[PDB]
């Protein structure tokens, strides 16, 4: 039953098993419910004037944060960063969700959804030690449609940033989007005055992550039509995963989910990025590429 299968899903997750998320689509909902783990968030948006926000506060029940919101979508807009519990991992606001609209992970699972901002990046910083046994945490990116996500670890903390644009600013994500993501990482790593003024590209992001974090994973779109997006440098402590590759999938989306679970007293961190294809009516999905990484 949905109930028995969902309980089984939870037990697998609570034991640090990330296979429970493989090939089941994106986890994404606009629901808002307070969760137990403390974490910090930040935003860097490229509007005029430029905008920056640092949040060292908790997300409360029933109530979006206007600075992590985009009123450009739907009859009343939608949040770009929100927290909720696992009884409903995905809802009708998510086109890349199938399995998670039917089955769940129970209310004992906590979820943090981090989307990109209108013209920039949103990011969070969470301590591994904040996780409690039997209460797994999932950081989800929602559906990726050209945007970039970054997951990285540094001195007991996991950082996850999602950058891109909701509008059709061609070439934005691989350039200005990178600048916004780096500014957010700087703000979350005790640098109140970030100064990222050089030439931006995905290569810059790889070089930056290599120099400032222990290990990281970049989930992005690689396109010859927008060469700044193509990575040409190699760094041993930076893994890269192109979920979109030059018009392939012609119709689809990417996913990025990171789990933090305390198993037998030790907090484990695993990340999973996938690429899916969608049919004309967007009613069925097919997994194409998968990347599994332990932090």
């Amino acid at each position: 039953s949905i109930e028995s299968t969902s309980k089984s899903n939870f037990q697998k997750l609570s034991r640090g098993n990330i296979d429970v998320l493989k090939g089941r689509g994106s986890i994404s909902s606009t629901r808002q419910r307070a969760i137990y783990p403390y974490f910090e968030a930040a935003n860097a948006d490229e509007q005029q004037p430029l905008f920056f926000y640092i949040k060292k506060d908790r997300f409360d029940n029933h109530g979006y944060d206007q600075y992590f919101y985009d009123n450009t979508v739907g009859p009343n807009g939608i949040p770009t960063l929100n927290t909720y519990t696992g009884e409903i991992p995905s809802d009708s606001s998510s086109l890349g969700s199938t399995y998670w609209k039917k089955y769940n992970l129970t209310n004992e699972t906590s979820i943090i959804r981090v989307s990109n901002s209108a013209r920039g990046a949103n990011g969070i910083k969470i301590a591994l030690e904040e996780v409690q046994e039997g209460k797994p945490v999932i950081i989800t990116s929602g559906n990726l449609s050209g945007c970039t996500t970054i997951v990285a670890r540094k001195e007991g903390y996991i950082y996850k940033v999602h950058t891109g644009t909701t509008k059709s600013l061609a070439g934005f994500t691989s350039t200005t989007g990178v600048k916004k993501a780096v500014e957010v990482l700087e703000l979350l790593t005790k640098e109140p005055i970030p100064r990222v003024e050089g030439i931006m590209s995905n290569d810059f992001l790889v070089d930056y992550l290599s120099e400032n974090f222990e290990d990281s994973l970049i989930t992005y779109s690689s396109s010859e039509k927008k060469p700044d997006s193509q990575i040409t440098i190699i760094r041993d402590n930076v893994s890269v995963f192109p979920y979109f590759l030059d018009n392939i999938p012609e119709h689809g989306f990417g996913t990025s989910a990171t789990v933090l679970v305390r198993v037998d007293g030790n907090v484990v961190v695993r990340s999973l990025s996938e690429s899916y294809s969608l049919n004309a009516d967007a009613s069925e999905i097919s997994v194409l590429k998968v990347f599994s990484k332990k932090f």
